[PDB]
């Protein structure tokens, strides 16, 4: 009766500002978990007024810019970002991302675009 398991095959996969997102389709008010694949960066800076962003780095290396502060990241690191924190990032990475409470695009605010030449990856 209840669906517990979601697959990549049945997910929604799309590119957003340079990252490849896998949105599984599960609904849970407390958290959204998605996959992120990034080749060079997320070339837009935004913040979320309601939800924290927690990135687990499966593989690769990158750098997060959190309120303009560089935060290096490598495989097996956990990057935790509170609400109301400006976020962009560069890197070649595979990640698991938790947005808590559940992701709602209406909670996010655009700050600026980032030139693709700014990524050192
Ligand atoms: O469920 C989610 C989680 C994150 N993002 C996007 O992922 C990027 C940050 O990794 C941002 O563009 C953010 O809006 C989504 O589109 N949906």
């Amino acid at each position: 009766m209840t669906k517990y398991k979601y697959t990549v095959e049945e997910s929604e996969r799309f590119n957003k500002h340079g990252i490849d997102l896998t949105v599984y389709g599960q609904v849970d008010p407390s958290a959204t978990v998605v996959r992120v694949s990034v080749e060079r960066g997320h070339f837009q800076e935004f913040f979320n007024v309601r939800s924290s962003y927690t990135f687990y780095v499966v593989s690769g290396q990158g750098v997060f810019y959190l309120n303009s502060e560089a935060v290096p990241a490598g495989a097996t690191d956990l990057i935790t970002v509170p609400p109301n924190t400006r976020i962009h990032y560069f890197g070649s990475m595979e990640m698991v991302l938790t947005v808590a409470p559940a992701f709602n695009e209406q909670d996010e605010r655009h700050v600026r675009f980032i030139s693709e030449s700014e990524s050192p990856y």
